């Protein structure tokens, strides 16, 4: 029910100075940009939720069904009786987790740290009923800024699903596993989804789907900023375009206009002009291979202990310790 310890580092002043120097920044860039954390207002959120349902977006079910088939190997191998979640905390995977350590009756704690309170308040009013007994320590905070607000107590298993890593680019990317490597004791472990370099054509269609639910999550983002910073603009003027970028080896979202636009985003002082067929990155998607994982792993001071991936080689999950 209602048994609850919650920290919050963050506060909404913060959130809106934050956005302001994105938006700024990223709109008056030649080549413009707009950074995904801002996806996720309550409208980004249910359509995400809802993408991890699209036929053509395998990351979630491919991984849900790596955990399925293995989670008491990797309870095992873990042997932590502290589950932390860096995410919400609401999705099946976790329950597997949890229920893998339930069974082999190491289950004392879970984490869930989130930059949304409310959803960590439900998470941990779900969790507790499920689990009685178990002791919930939430946290509210960004895993860029807040990884050293986590608590040390217990053997902690640290989980970081989704190929979340992926919508980093290298250097943020190696500066977050290094800082997450410098929090973890002898004991600890850290559980990283990372979805594979694979067939071309069926990265872009999970980028890219049919029924035009990802077209209408990237174009949010145009949303988010229109009522957030009292801007205009015109969605519909916006086509969602899915590229692979073969060099980086990553999918890339973007938001092309179709004619020439004029934005003006008042909270900012700020006008900004689209040239017909301009178009703004929104998204990076990095796809990764086996034997870079173990790379990227070891360069943040981490040893990769087991790793496990579906038959078909699309999607990988690494336990790693220091
Ligand atoms: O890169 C991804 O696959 C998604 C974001 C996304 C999904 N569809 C379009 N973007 N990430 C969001 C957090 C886990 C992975």
């Amino acid at each position: 029910h209602m048994a609850l310890s919650l920290a919050n580092y963050l506060a909404a002043d913060s959130a809106a100075e934050a956005l302001r120097r994105d938006v700024r920044a990223g709109l008056t860039a030649t080549q413009k940009s707009l950074p995904p954390k801002w996806f996720y207002d309550a409208v980004g959120s249910d359509l995400f939720d809802q993408i991890t349902r699209l036929p053509e977006y395998y990351p979630t079910r491919t991984e849900a069904q790596i955990l399925r088939t293995r989670s008491a190997e990797i309870i095992s191998a873990a042997g932590a009786d502290t589950l932390v979640e860096l995410g919400s905390g609401t999705s099946e995977k976790t329950r597997m987790l949890l229920d893998a350590m339930r069974d082999a009756e190491l289950l004392r704690r879970f984490i869930p740290f989130d930059v949304d309170a409310g959803v960590l308040r439900s998470a941990g009013a779900a969790i507790g009923a499920e689990y009685p007994g178990i002791e919930i320590d939430a946290v509210c905070g960004d895993f860029e800024e807040h990884l050293g607000k986590i608590p040390h107590v217990g053997r902690r298993l640290v989980v970081f699903l989704g190929s979340t890593i992926g919508n980093l680019t290298p250097a943020p990317r190696a500066e977050f596993l290094s800082t997450l490597a410098d929090t973890l004791q002898p004991g600890d472990s850290l559980l990283l989804g990372t979805d594979l370099v694979k067939d071309t054509g069926r990265l872009v269609r999970a980028y890219d789907d049919a029924a035009g639910v990802t077209a209408a999550f990237n174009r949010n983002v145009l949303a988010v900023v229109n009522r957030e910073l009292s801007a205009d603009f015109d969605l519909d003027a916006f086509e969602h375009v899915a590229k692979w970028n073969s060099d980086e080896e990553r999918i890339e979202m973007w938001l092309r206009a179709r004619t020439a636009q004029h934005v003006r985003v008042a909270a900012l002082d700020l006008e900004v002009d689209f040239a017909a067929g301009e178009e703004m990155l929104t998204e990076v998607s990095c796809k990764f291979r086996p034997e870079n994982v173990v790379a990227e792993l070891a360069e943040a001071g981490l040893r990769q202990t087991h790793w496990w991936t579906d038959p078909a080689g699309d999607f990988g999950l690494s336990l790693a310790v220091r």
